[PDB]
């Protein structure tokens, strides 16, 4: 349904996140490819010459993106976003629905900024990841003062179509930031170490990486699809003396799971840091 | 569209990994549950009363698996494996394939056993892990002497349906135990902190579960689906003065790296001593 | 059960805290109850002769009353108190030794010169039998009768948690619930320091901290959820437990408990290769 | 107390748990109690329907059925639920706080303004409430009867250990036996990882780990004597279990439950002090 | 041959610190049981039943505690401090030295109270341990501005009966509380360590506790006794290879040393603020 409603997405910003949703987007059908604009006043990057060759229009000039856009995403860094809403916030129409996925910018910041153009400008929060890009992203948004019912359902049947999509608080962002937007982060670290730990033990390098990637994307997809706790999935594999519990004993005796804890909590704070200093 | 119409399986033992094999082989549509039946003394178990849902076919009798199975899997503990040998051995036939799954336990130790009774055992030996239950495992496997050229590609073909699956010296399954074998209890551990962290953070624990591992999903998907580094991924999600490097140091700050190398390591010390002590 | 007789070898902590509860449940009254050690003027003798246990110095006349033998010395005496009272056993008795890391091949060895087939059973228990909440397990030997093991169990659940286990299981189970009490006891004393840190009269905070312990574990005994999930149901978000949790895993509090299980264990068998 | 009829505003895991425990007790038949939450499609929620608790999504009929009020909803909600009922408290209503880190002074503050004299208490409990092992202390408000206490005390002692104290004690309260039992979850699920790791059934290693916990605390309460003393009475001499135990101190066992109780204890303040 | 025959001595408060005192004077012959005087409002205290079997004349009411006293100790905990002085202020006559062993709590703070009723208060603020019960005390004292000469004196000669005492400046209290105040604490934790270490090399519980207890008696009075420094001393038992000096580099490996000073400082610290906060 969302294709023949032959919506134009625009992408101020024309970078990691701008190719991820873009390639998201085009993969899942909901959009053709030439009815994506995205600009940048730098066209010397690896993301732009990738959405170039997508087919994706591509302009040095935010207002011709805001012209051509039905939904505009903001994807550009934090500190970025009060310069575009200042050059553009004039261009803002009563059609556009605005979606920041800037880490740690606020509604409340960005509707101060546009309704000083037009009255009711129609915002969403929202917070993805990089994994859009094969459509099994993390997604929440939170919707603004002048967002319509519609609106909302809209954003989600859209990011939807590049993975898990649910509606939040805005309060709650910042969290999902450090959980999920940060996350992939964190999942390629341990992949990178786990394949270090096969190639130790004797493994070739090409294997190490995919048993270790197939092991994490198959424990993910268990958890995903079960009722239990965790623990009680790590009980499963744990069998009494055997190599596991052996293995997990000196993780715990690292503290792993407290530096997951410290991660998460670094990059909420962070982005919140991210917020003040604009 | 793949079908064994003329295989019969069964399995010595009916826990968690006869259960995990049997639900993701009848999912996958390769087997029909009626032709798989499961032996163990005791029925009062979690994972025998869902087989018996399924309606895989159940015994406390090891013979009568043997006596209507093709394909045989171990799935006993490994200090179960020698009594298992004994007491099967005079009823191994030349249509069986023996399938040996515990960890540790070698194919030489296998076919000593059952040579005493009839030469020429035919024996494969697997390591794979829980996710099979959904059709995402990691399995490995080394033939044996007496298996011929068809046995291991019959073998790929069925452990192929529920997940990756690929051909190793057998020399690199100890190691393969400690990365892809244990690996699924890592992830869940690692999940469970990550949540703690979510929570910690202000989320709510369900919502913190569910996007921990959405985010570890999909960077194991862009992982496998890619063919770049961990680390090239990985500064995707970087960016400069961000969140996610903010968060990134005080994982390496705790030697994050280290904790994962010693697990893949102890797994695989340990699995090599529940044989060196057999 | 009514007409049974038991008697213990070593009158010290064990000793007491069994007879204790054992009376206190009305399975035993102290009066069929004995009790020997070398040395009357002990603190736990004082208190089995007040309860009504009769007491002597003397190991064969525990034997010579006793259809039950509880072995409640020290590991190293075991093979003593063998040697002096093996001649005595009689075929009527039922030999449990509490003894950590003792094997029941050691003791049937032993009672084997003097009399072919000793009926042993192996045990372990705890110090909360004393207020029957004890958690023990037992093994039965190659003579125990099948009614050996029920009986056992019956007097042992009378005290607590009790069921059979395999031998190779004990040291594990010592190194878990037999030393178990000492971990609750070292965190009780630290989470009553933490409470009077923070404001609260030791007093309070000892009844405090050791109510929660209690009610904690009676709902994990009570529930079918795993413990992480009874955790999640106290842990609200961005409060003040979720905080407290962070801080015990930034520790690894979780490996300290492990590591205290396991070398608990290594030296219950380290033992039994030394007694070996 | 026994035309008494208590409400619960809000209808989750604390909610359910005092309900399960006062309708157990017998002190309370579940009829009499009301609970009221805006998701009547929560997991607690079709527990107490099941208990036979009345439920409504509307917190002024809770107000308007109870005699004792309990406030169980988080912290930064308090404020807006006396905001919703304040016009509706009757004098005969005694409000009972469970809420972390609140003040009694800000409860009054905000119902003040709608009837003069608000009868209120502020408790902390803890989730063993619902085997009717709790650990409750209360503080009485400034226009709370003498009376008031009473029945307060005469309802919490019913699901546990429960003793009024000066509100300054409360937050430190909250990080011992409030968090609680967080802490005893935790180190209950790393020991049941030490026992599979020396090579117990997870079964029965949880099963095990619980029972010593559970035994050892009830011995302390049971006692008069330090938890020092009664952990001498586990450590023999080269033993088992004073090998476990220098482990537990090498790793600062002791110092990782101050630091706890103390971070439950400061960031309870923190929730308070960021409220007002 | 001391005995103060004119002396009548009251506390305020009837806890540990006043039981202690009140037992050490007894036990030294300066003082009868009856001319002491204690005041609480909690008679179901360990200490007031301990107090009445000496002889101690008992109380509720801290107003008769003054009227029947000479010398006046304030012996309840430092925030309790200012409702007494509100409470007995208008009672304080000429005769009255008021001796406060309260931590933290100035001089100049009592004073001010005092004043407010009658000028010239005679203030003496001390600080001691619990070992005055067995007459092993350490104890320092600082003289207020109203003090007469005769009054320190009096004092000195009174608080030597029980221990060492000795005047020193007020600005040194704080730091003393830290050392020998909160002493007697780190040496018990120190002993029952030390018998954890007896025992765990196998001596019984009993023994191991007394062993170590008359260590450190013995080390403690050596250095008292002797013109040379505790590590002179320590040298004597550090024999060349043996068991000793393999014990001074556990302990030196672990940074004991600093623990101890982290410990005198982080009391001297929080000793402070029981009176900044004040
Ligand atoms: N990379 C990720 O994993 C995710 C990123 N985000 C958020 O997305 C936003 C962008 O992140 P990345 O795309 O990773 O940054 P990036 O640096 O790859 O791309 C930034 C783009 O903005 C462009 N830009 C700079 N100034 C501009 C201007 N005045 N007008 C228009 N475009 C301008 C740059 O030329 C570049 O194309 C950030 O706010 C980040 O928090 C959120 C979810 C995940
Ligand atoms: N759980 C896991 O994650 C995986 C386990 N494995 C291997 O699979 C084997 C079994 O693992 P789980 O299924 O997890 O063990 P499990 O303990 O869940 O099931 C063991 C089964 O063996 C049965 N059994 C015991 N004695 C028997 C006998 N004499 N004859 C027949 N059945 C008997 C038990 O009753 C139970 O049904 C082990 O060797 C393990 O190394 C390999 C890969 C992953
Ligand atoms: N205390 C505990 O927490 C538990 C201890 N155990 C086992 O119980 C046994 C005893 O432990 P405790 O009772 O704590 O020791 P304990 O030292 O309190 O009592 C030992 C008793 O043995 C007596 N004894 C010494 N030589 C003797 C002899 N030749 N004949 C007779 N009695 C003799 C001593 O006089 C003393 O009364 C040990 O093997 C220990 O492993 C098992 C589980 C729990
Ligand atoms: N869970 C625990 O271990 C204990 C919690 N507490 C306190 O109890 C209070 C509740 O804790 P839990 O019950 O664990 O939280 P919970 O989240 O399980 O239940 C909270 C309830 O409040 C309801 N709620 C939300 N907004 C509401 C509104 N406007 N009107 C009415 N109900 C509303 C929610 O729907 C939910 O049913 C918190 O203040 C916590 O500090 C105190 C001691 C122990
Ligand atoms: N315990 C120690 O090691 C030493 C304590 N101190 C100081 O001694 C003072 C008391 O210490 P402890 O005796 O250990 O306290 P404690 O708590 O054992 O005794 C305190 C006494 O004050 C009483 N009290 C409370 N309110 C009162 C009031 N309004 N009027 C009269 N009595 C009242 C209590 O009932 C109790 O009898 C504190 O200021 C402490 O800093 C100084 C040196 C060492
Ligand atoms: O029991 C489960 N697993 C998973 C792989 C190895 C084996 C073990 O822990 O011994
Ligand atoms: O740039 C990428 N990301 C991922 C989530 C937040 C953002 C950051 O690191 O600031
Ligand atoms: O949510 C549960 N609890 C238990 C006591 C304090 C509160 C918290 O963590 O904030
Ligand atoms: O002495 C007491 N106990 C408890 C179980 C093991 C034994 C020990 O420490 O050796
Ligand atoms: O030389 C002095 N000492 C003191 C005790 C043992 C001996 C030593 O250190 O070897």
């Amino acid at each position: 349904n969302l294709y023949f409603q032959s919506m134009s997405v625009g992408f101020i910003g024309a970078g990691q996140l701008a190719f991820a949703l873009a390639k998201g987007f085009t993969a899942a059908g909901v959009l053709a490819a030439h009815k994506i604009m995205a600009s940048s006043p730098d066209m010397d990057l690896a993301t732009v010459s990738a959405l170039r060759k997508m087919g994706v229009k591509l302009t040095p000039h935010n207002k011709e993106t805001v012209q051509h856009s039905d939904v505009l995403f903001l994807a550009v860094k934090p500190h970025i976003i009060p310069f575009i809403l200042d050059e553009i916030g004039a261009d803002i129409e009563d059609r556009h629905i605005v979606v920041s996925c800037a880490a740690g910018v606020t509604i409340s910041s960005i509707e101060k900024k546009l309704s000083a153009f037009r009255p009711a400008p129609r915002v969403i929060r929202c917070m993805t990841n990089t994994p859009v890009v094969v459509r099994e992203g993390a997604t929440v948004y939170a919707t603004g003062t002048h967002a319509q019912v519609e609106d909302g359902r809209l954003m989600e049947q859209l990011l939807s179509s590049v993975g898990f999509c649910t509606e939040v608080e805005e309060d709650l962002i910042d969290a999902v930031t450090g959980l999920s937007g940060s996350g992939p982060a964190y999942a390629f670290t341990a992949l990178d170490a786990l394949a270090d730990g096969g190639v130790k033990m004797g493994l070739p390098r090409r294997l190490a990486v995919r048993l270790g990637a197939q092991a994490l994307l198959g424990a993910a997809k268990m958890l995903l699809h079960s009722e239990q706790h965790p623990g009680q999935l790590k009980d499963n594999v744990s069998s009494p003396g055997g190599a596991t519990i052996h293995a997990l004993h000196v993780l715990e005796s690292g503290g792993f799971r407290s530096l997951l804890i410290n991660a998460v909590e670094a990059s909420c704070i962070r982005t919140r840091e991210l917020q003040s200093m604009a």
